[PDB]
């Protein structure tokens, strides 16, 4: 049954629970983003409304054939009205097509969602600043202090230039990315930009990066593995096993492989900076796991909730044992204690 963290009071609203069939109540369904543990649940055979992004609507439509007629996409900054409810869908700084959502309630309460996101000051100067919210919420995904990591910007500087002296080095060196859902296209696209290539992927690959508005994508992504010298694969195959039996279906062209993990976080943080990430290596076969993450640090996620002072916080991850969820209770309340709200 749906859990209370994905209930919008005094609404027939639910925010990403489309795994529970019919709930019970809820007049329209919202999708934060397109990631599996958001949608699951979804299909061409949905008839109730889904509101949502453009970007996400796109994908809705194109890779799991849910019908235009119950796709209602909204614009972001704007405020929208849904079911006699004033809404408005903000950038999460997450995926493509990633939203937060702010409802208005007619009673006053005001409530924000920030679905799955990345806390950035560049949010403290959206209609966020405009008016007070009473409950938030929360991506609570890296909700302790051992969660520190670099800038994306930091990390997308190291690949880069870690491909490219790689790369003019050796010439028969290929360079090879994992993934397994949208997100993190930065890591690609930038590798890709700096050497001069194409990224070479799957049909299906390639049809899920034409669903996300990015600028200038036919410029930069192909389906003809034998021109690119940037090849995109799942991220299960990013081993020793998979990348040398890859190695051997580019058929002499090639006789080095530099593959990147984009992870979330690894212990290596801890006690590394980015400047001394190493790889794994064996024979002509290298691996970097870089710290490229889409969700908020520690230290991100609590600016960003000093500066909101909601009145309560409803965490949406880390739910499911005592001890995490006596853990973020105590951080809450010391982060409230300190800035005094
Ligand atoms: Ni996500």
């Amino acid at each position: 049954t749906c859990p209370f963290y994905k209930k919008i009071p005094g609404t027939g609203f639910t925010v990403d629970a489309f795994q529970y069939g019919v709930v019970e109540g809820c007049t329209a369904y919202f999708l934060t983003h397109f990631h599996s543990d958001h949608y699951a649940g979804l299909s061409k055979h949905f008839t109730f409304p889904v509101y949502c992004s453009e970007i996400t609507g796109n994908l809705l439509k194109n890779k799991l054939h849910v019908q235009e007629q119950y796709i209602h996409p909204l614009p972001l900054d704007t405020e929208c009205i849904v079911n006699g409810v004033k809404v408005v869908l903000l950038d999460a700084n997450h995926c493509p097509g990633a939203v937060m959502i702010l409802f208005y309630l007619p009673n006053g309460t005001v409530i924000l969602h920030t679905g799955d996101f990345r806390a950035d000051p560049s949010m403290e100067r959206s209609l966020l600043a405009d008016q007070k919210v009473h409950m938030l919420y929360l991506d609570t995904t890296y909700c302790s202090p051992e969660y520190t990591f670099p800038s994306q910007q930091e990390v997308i500087r190291f690949a880069i230039n870690t491909a490219f002296e790689a790369v003019t080095l050796n010439p028969h060196a290929l360079v090879v990315c994992g993934t397994y859902s949208i997100g993190k296209e930065k890591v690609f696209l930038a590798i890709a930009d700096v050497l001069g290539s194409k990224v070479g992927m799957s049909q299906e690959k390639y049809k899920t990066l034409q669903c996300l508005n990015i600028p200038e994508i036919n410029s930069l992504i192909t389906t003809d593995m034998c021109s690119s010298l940037v090849h995109l694969l799942p991220m299960m195959q990013i081993n020793f096993k998979g990348l040398q039996s890859h190695l051997k279906k580019c058929g002499g062209k090639y006789n080095q492989i530099l593959a990147f993990r984009p992870t979330g976080w690894t212990h290596s943080n801890k006690f590394t900076r980015i400047a001394d990430v190493i790889p794994q290596t064996k024979g002509n076969i290298s691996i970097y796991g870089i710290p490229y993450s889409e969700h908020s640090s520690y230290l991100e996620m609590k600016r960003f909730v000093q500066w909101l002072k909601p009145q309560k916080i409803i965490p949406t991850v880390n739910v499911g044992t005592w001890k995490s969820r006596s853990t973020m209770e105590k951080y809450f309340r010391e982060w409230k204690l300190e800035a005094g709200y």
